[PDB]
């Protein structure tokens, strides 16, 4: 559907900071000016660093992307450069909320984002698209309560070894059940308040380590149960791993049991907000429909 995908003029928007970059692209905080008005509106800008009618067939895909835990494409401006336009969020990553709330972020939470991924992933596997790029970096933050998965099409429309199934790193095969394996490493990196994998061990070396029978350490905050999901996503034959849709109702189950599954210090005093601050949050920055969180028995 092309009425999906608006198609800018270089003259409407303009860059005004820079908020991160990768191998692949730099993220720009924006302002939409529509034509004709004065109104400055914030928008998140990718500039990446024949072709334009592939690239516009990635985009209509990218742009086709509904649900709550999937950021959509919303514009694209082709010049010199291909420049994705998408909505802001202003809370930004998830790895980087993980880590400037290091400790301070409750059970209920972190086990809430793992559902929430979970179906975002699950969606787009509904749709028989694979993502080939998960990692906390890529996903967002709407609100502390709603997460979204974004940088999907990256692969597809332009390596993250670490975050890689093996067969991935060997083969370059990449299919929903890699997708879990990144998923799993995802899960990690929320578990350790934003941990880097394999931290000092080379890139070169992961292949070799992987096939030896290591994975990531269990983190000190998990229980048994909820380090074998992540030991179960990382298992060398790519079918014995679980499905999203699996994921969705163990993560449910643990969030309805949360001090079960987590141990964290001071967990009793960070539960979900109260119907009063969550209705706030969703009348101020989130009014789109999405699935009601997983509270505690
Ligand atoms: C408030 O911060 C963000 C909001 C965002 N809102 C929407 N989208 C983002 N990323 C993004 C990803 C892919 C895209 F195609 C486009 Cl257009 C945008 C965003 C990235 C954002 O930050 C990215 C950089 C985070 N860095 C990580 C390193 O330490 C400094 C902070």
């Amino acid at each position: 559907n092309q009425a999906l995908l608006r198609i800018l003029k270089e003259t409407e928007f303009k860059k005004i900071k820079v908020l991160g970059s990768g191998a692949f692209g730099t993220v720009y905080k924006g302002l939409w000016i529509p034509e004709g008005e004065k109104v400055k509106i914030p928008v998140a800008i990718k500039e990446l660093r024949k072709a334009n009618k592939e690239i516009l067939d990635e985009a209509y895909v990218m742009a086709s992307v509904d649900n709550p835990h999937v950021c959509r494409l919303l514009g694209i401006c082709l010049t010199s450069t291909v420049q994705l336009i998408m909505q802001l969020m202003p809370f930004g990553c998830l790895l980087d909320y993980v880590r400037e709330h290091k400790d301070n972020i409750g059970s209920q939470y972190l086990l809430n984002w793992c559902v929430q991924i979970a179906k975002g992933m699950n969606y787009l596997e509904d749709r028989r698209l694979v993502h080939r790029d998960l990692a906390a970096r890529n996903v967002l933050v709407k609100t502390p309560q709603h997460v979204k998965i974004t940088d999907f099409g990256r692969a597809k429309l332009l390596v993250p070894i670490k975050w890689m199934a093996l067969e991935s790193i060997l083969h370059r095969i990449y299919t929903h059940q890699s997708d879990v394996w990144s998923y799993g490493v995802t899960v990690w990196e929320l578990m350790t308040f934003g941990s880097k994998p394999y931290d000092g061990i080379p890139a070169s070396e992961i292949s070799s380590i992987l096939e030896k029978g290591e994975r990531l350490p269990q983190p000190p905050i998990c229980t048994i149960d909820v380090y074998m999901i992540m030991r179960k996503c990382w298992m060398i034959d790519a079918d014995s791993r679980p499905k999203f849709r699996e994921l969705i109702i163990e993560f449910s189950k643990m969030a309805r049991d949360p001090q079960r599954y987590l141990v964290i210090q001071g967990d009793e005093r960070m539960h979900l907000p109260s119907p009063t601050d969550s209705n706030f949050y969703r009348a101020l920055m989130d009014e789109e429909d999405m699935d009601d969180v997983v509270d505690a028995d």
